[PDB]
């Protein structure tokens, strides 16, 4: 088994901002995720040979994770809040993906995704 690269966190010829709404996915919706008892499976890209999930990266083919979504926030990777929150969006349905319901790692993702919820409600107007 092999990991794939993770996603790029850096792009010269990507078009860049540093808008209000992504000033604030980082200091309210990731800080706010990034901080919860449950974080710690997505602050770094899968590591599907430590797992010994040989089978993650032939189902799931747009991995994404806090990690990623972090240094893509402090690199200012991104152009709008919608990429970044897609993002996000990408990483819960992942897990969803590739678990069955009732794993604890649902519960995990679950318990997060209600937190980015809460907090994406209140999106400062660009
Ligand atoms: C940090 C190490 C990880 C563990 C797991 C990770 S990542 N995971 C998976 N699917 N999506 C993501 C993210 C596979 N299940 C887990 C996992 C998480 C909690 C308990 C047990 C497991 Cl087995």
């Amino acid at each position: 088994s092999m990991n794939p690269p993770p996603p790029e966190t850096s792009n010269p010829n990507k078009p860049k901002r540093q808008t209000n709404q992504l000033q604030y996915l980082l200091r309210v919706v990731l800080k706010t995720l990034w901080k919860h008892q449950f974080a710690w499976p997505f602050q770094q890209p899968v590591d599907a040979v430590k797992l010994n999930l040989p089978d993650y990266y032939k189902i799931i083919k747009t991995p994404m994770d806090m990690g990623t979504i972090k240094k893509r926030l402090e690199n200012n990777y991104y152009w709008n809040a919608q990429e970044c929150i897609q993002d996000f969006n990408t990483m819960f349905t992942n897990c969803y993906i590739y678990n069955k319901p009732g794993d604890d790692i649902v519960l995990m993702a679950e318990a997060l995704e209600k937190l980015f919820l809460q907090k994406i409600n209140e999106l400062p107007t660009e």
